């Protein structure tokens, strides 16, 4: 329960720091700024593929259809968001507190022919600017990771939720207590992208106080994980010449992933909550 | 959290509550002692279809083929865990309390053809008999409510999981504080059948202090709950009335429909390594 201490990170300074890595961030992993998922960890399929993957086992616990108001905290560049506008027809209102990443946003949407069905916009998950229940669901995509006030996020999720909506997130977590020959790398990832790992005990009375229930629990790191770390860092490391224009020499070794491989209490969570009613 | 008053268990009472169930042709040859499970709530599978949907449901999880010894803890009259080898290969062993249960379990392994593959025995969960490292899983179907302590019980199974097996487990817990019109039907029921709930939180902690990470945590009360109960009132309210040519407190099932707030929980806890 943070034996490893942690950043308690600033929802605006995310931002900024958005706005500093997705500029030569999307050259690096590419347009879905999440982990890939993978039947077992000798799949062949390509990253590429995989990441909508879990897009879309997150969009389906959405449970939503043509004329479904979604709501997309964490909008990111835009992919994952524009992807369930399309293939569901649901329409999706995003938000991400960086602004290049709220332009390329609209402009993957712009791109789809979906503007009018895919707006993204800049907002703070711990402020949400939306009436009450003006949603049917909520999908949180590796984005609860970076808040300030988890207790809080929730509190807002669960107002805009109508009744019966369902919440769909990532979050980190400690699978046990953490080796000890690997808090090094996990406290540079966490401190260096401004992110906090929780307790798998914490999210029932965490939802709880949102006014959710949880629905379903799910560690997805044996999927998640290790296979993308090997690849992002086998990405990077292929061109580590092209830091010569990055600024990678001094930010590409804070994103290069290939200290995290092996380190086993690190986990990765997907969550499905339920707010009562419809 | 225990916001009701909650009973605790001897594990020697629940059998000798198991006893007067199974003798009494309730628990009868072939029946599942656990909830139906179903997708919709209007979806009209019976009964029997759904409770072994559920115990399916919970097998796979188990991830076994032929060749696995899987614990029963908690096998009742020994269906599921039969169905289990049946359907499976698997070598099961169940454990019940209730010695009564584990006689007409093995007489329904025999019948089967299995009496070989689903072997059953009279032990109690808080103090498993099995040398360490023994099963490439156990499942728990309706059976850590009736236990003592979960922490121990948790702790035993977790002994004799080899690294990499996985534990299955369906259990009761509070989805959020109770309601008062229906605080008392939830009191009556789990004195009456000696069980106890627990806070969702509670779990990943058991699960740890037994050397087990979780793996899979489902609220799965909105599929198993409620079409159980009304269509266990019925049978109850019908066989009142079919002995018309009296006995009219029996705690009615159906006085739990409507109490959302009431959970059941399926779980799935894995031991590292494998
Ligand atoms: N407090 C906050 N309010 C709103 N958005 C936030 C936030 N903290 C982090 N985010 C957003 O969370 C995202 C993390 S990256 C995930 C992006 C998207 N889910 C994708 O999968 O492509 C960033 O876009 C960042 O802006
Ligand atoms: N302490 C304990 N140790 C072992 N088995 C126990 C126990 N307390 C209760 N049980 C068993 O748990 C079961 C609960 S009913 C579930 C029976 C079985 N899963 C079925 O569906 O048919 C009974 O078999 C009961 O005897
Ligand atoms: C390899 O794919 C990625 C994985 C697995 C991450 O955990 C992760 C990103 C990835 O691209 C960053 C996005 O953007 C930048 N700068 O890389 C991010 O941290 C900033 C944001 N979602 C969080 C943490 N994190």
């Amino acid at each position: 329960l943070s034996e490893l201490p942690m950043p308690s990170p600033a929802s605006e300074e995310v931002g900024a720091l958005y706005d500093r890595f997705t500029a030569l961030g999307a050259a690096s992993l590419g347009e879905n700024l999440h982990f890939g998922y993978w039947d077992s960890p000798d799949s062949q399929v390509p990253l590429a593929e995989a990441t909508d993957r879990l897009t879309d086992m997150m969009a389906e616990r959405l449970r939503i259809g043509a004329g479904s108001r979604v709501l997309d905290l964490g909008c990111g560049v835009g992919t994952p968001g524009v992807r369930i506008a399309r293939l569901s027809g649901a329409h999706v209102t995003g938000i991400s507190v960086s602004h290049e990443q709220v332009v390329r946003a609209n402009a993957l949407a712009e791109e789809a022919g979906l503007a009018d069905r895919a707006r993204f916009q800049r907002a703070d998950a711990m402020d949400l600017p939306f009436e009450d229940e003006s949603f049917d669901a909520v999908i949180a995509l590796e984005s609860i990771i970076h808040m300030p006030d988890r207790a809080q996020v929730l509190a807002q999720v669960g107002r805009v939720l109508r009744p019966g909506g369902r919440l769909v997130l990532t979050d980190f977590f400690e699978r046990a207590p953490l080796a000890p020959e690997g808090r090094a790398a996990v406290q540079r990832y966490l401190h260096d992208f401004m992110m906090t790992m929780v307790s798998a005990e914490a999210y029932p009375p965490l939802l709880r106080g949102a006014g959710l229930w949880l629905e379903e629990f799910l560690d997805i790191s044996d999927q998640t994980l290790e296979k993308t770390f090997r690849l992002l860092s086998e990405r990077i490391n292929s061109s580590k010449q092209r830091l010569e224009t990055q600024f990678g020499e001094e930010m590409v070794n804070q994103f290069d992933p290939g200290d995290l491989v092996g380190v086993k209490e690190f986990g990765y969570l997907l969550l499905v909550a339920q707010r009562p009613g419809k």
